[PDB]
């Protein structure tokens, strides 16, 4: 039993809710919140900008030190950093950004990072300002992630479409 509330169950291990991931993280304090990161960990907008704003920019400060030491992530890759006031840990995962021309096949590699964590609160990777079809992202999630994932979808209209079209 865990504290996630109000989710629709899609499969054995994937759950979905119309929610603001920032507000959901603030209430649940999950072990892991996933950030929709880029390779530079520049948290300017979308989910990343919102998560970073909620940490009062502490996420960005920590991320800049990470990059200065380690260099950029790979598209499809991830790193574990602090969850600050939102979660124990933040798993920064880089899905391909279609608006930069990155290969959508890398979306499966991106979701594979979730399998290193037993339970996660997450957005749909490569959705929103990353330009991919969220219906496709949900399909890849379900077919790739084997651990327990709680997906927060900010847009109510999109949430209803994802549910109604789910196979
Ligand atoms: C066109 C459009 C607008 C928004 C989005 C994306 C994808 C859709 C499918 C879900 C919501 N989205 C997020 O990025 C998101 N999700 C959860 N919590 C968030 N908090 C701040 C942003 C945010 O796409």
């Amino acid at each position: 039993v865990n504290s996630f509330s109000g989710y629709l169950k899609l499969t054995d291990n994937v759950y979905i809710k119309n929610a603001d991931i920032v507000e959901e993280a603030k209430k649940v304090k999950p072990t892991v919140v996933v950030n929709a990161a880029n390779v530079y960990l520049k948290h300017g907008g979308g989910v990343a900008g919102a998560l970073n704003k909620a940490t009062n920019n502490a996420m960005q400060v920590e991320s800049d030190d990470y990059i200065a030491t380690n260099g950029p992530l790979k598209v499809g890759g991830s790193c574990v950093l602090s969850g600050h006031n939102l979660a124990k840990h933040c798993l920064h995962v880089v899905g391909p950004n279609v608006n930069k021309g990155e290969d959508i096949q890398l979306l499966k590699s991106a979701y594979e990072n979730f399998n290193q964590h037993e339970v996660l609160l997450a957005p749909l990777l490569s959705a929103g300002i990353f330009g991919a079809d969220p219906i496709h992202s949900l399909r890849v999630c379900v077919d790739t992630v084997r651990t327990n994932v709680y997906l927060a979808v900010f847009d109510k209209n999109l949430y209803d479409k994802l549910v109604s079209s789910f196979l």
